């Protein structure tokens, strides 16, 4: 059931000038479709959404995490911090700093989170307890983002993405409240409208995170789409490019969202 309908993602990357990669599922059939799915992209900010997860799950084992108030001190502010930085003389619970990274890509409210989980290897360790042996985080924020071409470190696959997505927002990753709760803050993203989203139908349901690491063209975005009256999709797509002041595109990306829902049948 895989790549039944063939599209012109080789077409599409060449004119972008570097590589996408796409892995979209059909939970009903389990029907996919699969280009470069296996090969590394970098995260770059995409990593905040499985960030919110792993809270989440931590929050089953303690009943008072989401509504913990956290202080920070103007160090922790770095640069695109929109939300935080309009509390820093109040304060933020965890639920909040949590829809921050996944809403606004928040950086002084991801990095607080990741203090919180242990660091890049506690989030990669929750990401193994779903079942994901391809993911790895391992830098703290910013230098994350390089995108060196050939560096493993920061990166994960479109098909590991997309199956570690599907296990949180519609599998049994986390508890019922938990799962809802993700679903509703990648429902509320506001960075993604150019991106899988502009793909979508407005009458359809749909939820996101983006990410834009500003080198070698390098930017993704990863999405549950509930169309109306049928199984949800879910699906991944990630770009990068040979040259370190190679521009990314959010047309490429919605481009290869539409061709990924093509390839698996669902009229839009
Ligand atoms: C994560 O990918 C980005 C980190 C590295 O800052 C973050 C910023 C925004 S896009 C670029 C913002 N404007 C000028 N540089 C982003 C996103 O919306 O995914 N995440």
């Amino acid at each position: 059931l895989t790549n039944l309908v063939a599209e012109p993602f080789a077409k599409l990357e060449q004119d972008f000038g570097g590589s996408i990669g796409v892995y979209a599922m059909d939970t009903g059939s389990g029907a996919t479709v699969s280009y470069r799915a296996e090969e590394r992209f970098p995260l770059c900010s995409s990593f905040k959404g499985f960030l919110a997860a792993a809270v989440l799950a931590r929050s089953q084992q303690q009943a008072g995490l989401l509504d913990t108030p956290i202080r920070y001190g103007k160090n922790a502010l770095v640069p695109w911090s929109p939300i935080s930085e309009k509390y820093l003389t109040t304060g933020m619970t965890v639920a909040e700093l949590s829809a921050a990274a996944v809403q606004y890509s928040d950086n002084a409210a991801a990095n607080l989170l990741l203090k919180e989980l242990g660091g890049p290897a506690g989030l990669t360790a929750f990401m193994r307890s779903i079942g994901d042996t391809t993911f790895r985080l391992d830098r703290w924020q910013l230098e994350l983002n390089s995108a060196i071409p050939g560096d493993a470190r920061d990166t994960s696959s479109p098909r590991a993405v997309t199956e570690s997505l599907q296990k949180l927002t519609l599998g049994s990753a986390l508890a019922a409240p938990q799962r809802q709760q993700f679903v509703d803050w990648l429902k509320g993203n506001t960075t993604g409208n150019h991106r899988i989203r502009a793909a979508v139908p407005a009458d359809w349901a749909v939820g996101d995170k983006t990410g834009t690491c500003g080198v070698y063209g390098t930017a993704n975005d990863y999405a549950v789409v509930w169309p109306t009256g049928r199984a949800p999709i879910v699906l991944a797509v990630y770009t990068r490019a040979p040259n370190k002041d190679d521009k990314h595109s959010e047309a490429v990306i919605a481009a290869a969202a539409r061709l990924a829902l093509e390839g698996l049948g669902v009229n839009g």
